[PDB]
């Protein structure tokens, strides 16, 4: 079948004249770059805080995750545009409160709802985290004993999930994974919600820089093909088109959720990279149709 929802958001990175224009009159989901008009589900200016961005874009997915639906939030775009910052890939301990990203905020709300529903509980719920890195189209388990050893025919499921009981634990897995981490390197930190009969995932994806100079991009790219193939029901999904779509195969299924976060530079010198990132958003936006 089709995914439950495919959403696309854009976040303007802080300015160091911005090429990004937010029209005086708009629905808050539009922007203009190099005279081109872009329309997505969310358009966040450089002034949007982490809290607001998380509340608008990710918080809604928390209930879905708890209900058993697979969820994926993926940041993409040029290096230095705030992808890691937005997703919260840096160990929480060494981060100021207002700067905390999506990962720590999501985990916080997950624990809260799990503790609030652990009495009108059917079964018990346990939370875990996995940290996978894709270096040159090769999956690596950053939480295992061989973080520098490629995976095959098992990166889809067989990969260490470490227990999560508090933010401190998240800090541990992020610190551990970061150390065991080694010309593109993508990161996929997944919050796993497991019960005796259910397993839902919240995949927080932080892709490597999309700038140029199979083709650097290709994942997400491959992601759009997957989204389309499912809609038109090609009765064969190109999951193996890339390591990204292979690792997230279990999450790229019917009544799963996919949310894109395009991070863009407001600098004129990055116009070309920004346009590339926004054009991809438009394409993923069209592929999200029929879903
Ligand atoms: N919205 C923001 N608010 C404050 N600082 C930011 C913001 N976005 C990016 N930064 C800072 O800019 C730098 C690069 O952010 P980063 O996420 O590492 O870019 P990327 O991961 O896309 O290559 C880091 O210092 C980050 O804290
Ligand atoms: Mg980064």
């Amino acid at each position: 079948a089709k995914l439950s929802a495919v959403r696309i958001a854009v976040r303007e990175a802080p300015y160091r004249p911005s090429v990004v224009q937010f029209p005086p009159w708009s629905d808050g989901k539009s922007l203009i770059v190099d005279q081109n008009e872009f329309h997505f589900d969310h358009a966040f200016p450089a002034t949007i805080s982490q809290d607001e961005m998380y509340q608008a874009l990710i918080l809604p997915l928390v209930d879905k995750l708890l209900e058993g639906f697979q969820c994926t939030a993926l940041a993409y775009g040029q290096t230095g545009t705030g992808k890691s910052y937005s997703m919260g890939m840096t160990p929480p301990g060494e981060i100021l409160p207002e700067h905390l990203g999506i990962l720590p905020r999501a985990l916080g709300d997950i624990f809260e709802r799990v503790t609030a529903r652990q009495e009108n509980n059917k079964d018990a719920i346990q939370v875990y985290a996995s940290f996978i890195e894709i270096y040159n189209e090769k999956p690596f388990d950053l939480l295992g004993s061989t973080p520098h050893m490629p995976m095959v025919a098992a990166r889809c499921q067989r990969c260490t999930c470490l227990p999560l009981h508090s933010q401190a634990d998240l800090h541990h897995i992020l610190e551990l994974g970061t150390r065991n981490r080694r010309s593109r390197s993508h990161a996929i930190v997944t919050i796993h919600v497991k019960s005796k009969t259910h397993h839902s995932r919240m995949n927080i994806v932080d892709l490597a820089g999309s700038e140029g100079v199979v083709n650097i991009n290709l994942g997400l790219l491959s992601i759009n093909k997957v989204v389309m193939s499912m809609a038109a029901g090609h009765t064969v999904i190109p999951y193996r088109d890339s390591v990204l779509t292979t690792v997230l195969q279990a999450s790229l299924t019917a009544q799963s959720y996919l949310t894109f976060l395009a991070c863009i530079s407001p600098h004129q010198c990055d116009l070309s990279e920004t346009l590339s990132t926004l054009r991809f958003g438009t394409s993923a936006k069209a592929a999200a149709l029929e879903h």
